[PDB]
């Protein structure tokens, strides 16, 4: 798995839309609640993205929303490589019904979830958390 | 530290730019809101706590901050509150916004030109290979 790969998501809860972008040789992720599937707010996402992370590569689901000329031209202009169709939502929705209580707002919740993911030290006590396996991964120098 | 952050807002086309700088690197986060609330303010920080170890950030005085949404989201999330990196956000903006209908566009484009711009000639480093840089070797 190179560290430039990114599978790219969907999960819906409370009638409303979470993206999730995992870093699939780290498992670290990112999320937003979007109003919608459309074209304009998964461009959008995946521009904040790339901006914040070496994106070379992302699978997608190829869901209506990727095939639309807004996200190609995201892509396309940040330099990512769209993989539509190529193969812990689970996880995600658990870790919201844990914190859901202590936020007003689902999009609160959703962050918290996040946080928690990218914390959450994995195999043991000497093991480590998705976030500090993608920075290890990434990290060049 | 590789956790000290600097958050700072900007005025443009009658919508709010808060901007993150880390400060050891230079490497930006931002988000265009429709106004500089305490609720907008305490969903940024606790997106950033989530994404990066935030451990301090550094604010100007405001009110977006004094918030009660605010200081519980720093509670649950262990951070302790406390401009050429951002002036020059606001220069590459305006080099892109011809390339963007909506400012919140223009404005991701920019923080994607800021942290992936090699700094010097070959031998070089962007502030997203220092941030991750800084952060992978205090691990
Ligand atoms: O510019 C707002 C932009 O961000 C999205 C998520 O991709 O909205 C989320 O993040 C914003 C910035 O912190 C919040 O204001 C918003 O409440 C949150 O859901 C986009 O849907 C939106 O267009
Ligand atoms: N090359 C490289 C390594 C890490 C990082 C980037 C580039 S980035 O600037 O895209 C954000 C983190």
């Amino acid at each position: 798995s190179s560290p430039g790969i990114w599978q790219l998501d969907c999960t819906h809860l409370e009638g409303k839309v979470i993206l999730v972008a995992v870093h699939v040789a780290s498992g670290y992720i990112e999320a937003e609640v979007i109003p919608a599937e459309t074209g304009q707010e998964t461009a959008y996402f995946l521009l904040k993205l790339a901006g914040r992370w070496p994106v070379k590569t992302v699978h997608t689901d190829n869901g209506s929303n990727f095939t639309s000329t807004t996200v190609k031209a995201a892509c396309d202009w940040a330099g990512i490589k769209q993989e539509d169709g190529i193969p812990m939502n689970k996880e995600l929705k658990k870790i919201i019904g844990q914190v859901r209580d202590q936020a007003e707002h689902l999009k609160t919740a959703v962050q918290m979830a996040v946080f928690i993911h990218n914390h959450k030290r994995k195999g043991g006590i000497g093991g480590y958390s998705a976030g500090e396996r993608i920075v290890d991964i990434i990290a060049t120098d």
